């Protein structure tokens, strides 16, 4: 079943979600042409462990060897930090962080555009963030997840892009990936009504081309089948009595942390 978090659990998820957001805030000035993805991962890991006094949920998870996932251009998700892989002008890069603090998880990702942006990279990243935000604005008690996944898909396809169908958002708490699955597209299979105290992620992945993806031979890296660009943003939220509260908000977000309906 889906766990309802207690008020004390929610306070612990505020703290873990803030730490995760803070990793994304911190790492920004380091993202520039010529830096390696391995070095970015080391900086993040060292900050989580030594500064935040927390740990990466990603390190060792099902054997994963690094602390964050770093996904460039046509890599959709789960890109593996590599000391040999250097960023360059125009690259779009997702950094996905999940921190554990006091046994609670905070999970968030954002795109960075490296150096001189390309038109396509700027547009894809903006539409992706807007897809997340439109979903965030819908969350409240009594709505069905289906409606949220439908709204993301409608908006994205109207902008000429496609929604990746795997790798959905998820419940989160003391576990990293809990129920429910949070699909970012319309499915007749989806039927989950929200209630206050649920905690879950929304994390749409949007491809500039077609939706299909492929897992590479390293067993982790996922790429677009068509080699088009792919972008993603993620937040962790808690459902409140009248809306939701974003637990991984950053200073650069332009949506309020607390979304109230009435
Ligand atoms: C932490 C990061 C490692 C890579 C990976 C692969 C598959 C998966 O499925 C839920 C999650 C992850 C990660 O979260
Ligand atoms: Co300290
Ligand atoms: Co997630
Ligand atoms: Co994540
Ligand atoms: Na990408």
């Amino acid at each position: 079943a889906i766990s309802i978090k207690t008020p004390e659990d929610i306070e612990k998820m505020r703290v873990a979600g803030r730490l995760a957001a803070e990793v994304l805030e911190m790492i920004e000035p380091y993202v520039k042409p010529g830096v390696s993805t391995g070095e970015l991962d080391r900086i993040c890991n060292d900050y989580i462990v030594n500064e935040q006094h927390a740990v990466s949920a990603c390190l060792g998870y099902h054997g994963y060897p690094k602390s964050v996932c770093i996904s460039i251009n046509e890599v959709v998700c789960h890109g593996i930090p590599d000391d040999a892989k250097l960023l360059k002008d125009g690259d779009i890069v997702n950094i996905d962080v999940t921190v554990i603090k006091d046994g609670f998880h905070g999970d968030t990702s954002k795109m960075f555009i490296v150096g001189k942006p390309t038109i396509m990279g700027e547009r894809l990243c903006r539409i992706t963030q807007e897809s997340l935000y439109l979903a965030l604005r819908m969350v409240k008690p009594g709505i069905n997840l289906r409606e949220i996944g439908a709204a993301i898909q409608k908006f994205v396809e109207a902008e000429g892009f496609s929604v990746v169908r795997e790798y959905c958002g998820h419940g989160i708490g003391q576990g990293f990936h809990e129920e429910p699955q949070v699909l970012h597209y319309d499915s007749r299979e989806t039927n989950v009504v929200l209630k206050p105290g649920m905690t879950f992620t929304i994390e749409p992945m949007v491809n500039a081309g077609k939706k299909e993806i492929r897992t590479m031979k390293d067993g982790w890296t996922v790429k677009t089948k068509d080699r088009s660009l792919s972008a993603q943003y993620e937040h962790t939220i808690v459902v409140t009595d009248n809306g939701c509260e974003i637990l991984t908000l950053r200073k650069d977000d332009t949506i309020p942390a607390i979304i109230s309906h009435d």
